[PDB]
């Protein structure tokens, strides 16, 4: 193993602990590729838990600045502020793909915001959210997960980030709740005569039911339109994303199973993640 090997592994490490679904799917990647992905992933995950390391912005702001280093300067050495071995990871992957820098800076943005959360007002509002965390993700991935980028390709994999960051919302109401954070808009929860706290103390109701529903059906819609696409990624990246995109969706499944609680975090077993695998990879 060299030094450089060490610190994807480590990137790894942080994948496998922290995203189950995406680290079962995503490791099936032939090595260069998934590689790529463990890198973007760390990142990722360090800026979004970046805030609760002192209680303030000191060390996202040392990821941001190097990133940018990493950008303007792709092949000087760094001495990095924020996580060593996670950013040699990212420059390595920058010296041989098209990182779009432009993606992790609004991912930051948007963690730098989340300080500062008000209710989204419209579902605009919080699809508009649903792409600074996640769109950008898709569209970081894209040279990564495809040979010849077009503006479909960026299209399909944002679209995909959003939709799964939906999905993660439907699982996490009442976890989020505690947080004091709800993520449904001000308009729909009005709309609908849904109160979350009341729903919290009280059970679900038919309202909230009627609104989850409305979500998990734009979040079902936005999937089926990626899975009509696909074929914008490489070959060998394709059964991969269906992979993951399919575990995702299988936990909408998985909440109404457990009647929409608001007071555990549900999951789609292993075993259940390799069946959905052998579905895939028999079709393909
Ligand atoms: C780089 C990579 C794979 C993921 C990035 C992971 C990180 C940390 C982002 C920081 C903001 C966050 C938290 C976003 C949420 C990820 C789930 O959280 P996690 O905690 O890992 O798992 P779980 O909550 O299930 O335990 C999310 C739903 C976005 C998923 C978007 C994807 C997969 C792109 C799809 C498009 C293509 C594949 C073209
Ligand atoms: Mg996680
Ligand atoms: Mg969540």
């Amino acid at each position: 193993m060299t030094m450089m090997d060490m610190n994807f592994k480590y990137c790894h490490k942080i994948m496998k602990k922290h995203s189950k679904s995406f680290s079962y799917a995503f490791d099936l990647l032939p090595e260069d590729q998934r590689k790529a992905v463990w890198a973007i992933y760390a990142v990722c995950r360090k800026i979004d838990d970046s805030i609760d390391v002192y209680g303030d912005i000191q060390f996202l702001n040392q990821i941001k600045e190097d990133i940018q280093s990493i950008e303007k300067y792709p092949y000087e050495y760094h001495h990095f502020q924020s996580d060593r071995r996670i950013m040699m990871a990212l420059q390595h992957v920058a010296q041989h793909k098209n990182i779009a820098f432009q993606s992790f800076y609004n991912l930051i943005d948007t963690v730098y915001k989340d300080q500062h959360f008000t209710m989204f007002e419209t579902d605009a509002e919080l699809f508009g959210a649903c792409y600074g965390v996640a769109g950008t993700v898709g569209e970081v991935l894209t040279p990564i997960l495809s040979d010849h980028e077009t503006h479909q390709t960026y299209d399909v994999a944002r679209r995909l980030g959003e939709s799964l960051q939906l999905i993660n919302i439907l699982r996490d109401v009442g976890e989020d709740f505690e947080n004091e954070r709800i993520y449904f808009s001000k308009q729909r929860l009005k709309q609908y005569e849904v109160d979350i706290a009341e729903v919290y103390q009280n059970g679900v109701n038919n309202h909230y039911i009627d609104l989850w529903e409305y979500y998990a059906a734009i979040a079902e819609k936005d999937f089926r339109d990626v899975m009509d696409q696909i074929k914008v990624f490489s070959i060998e990246a394709q059964p991969i994303i269906e992979l993951a995109a399919r575990i995702y969706i299988e936990i909408l499944d998985e909440v109404r199973q457990a009647n929409y609680t608001l007071h555990e975090r549900v999951f789609v077993e292993k075993r259940k993640k390799a069946k959905l695998f052998h579905e895939i990879n028999s079709k393909y």
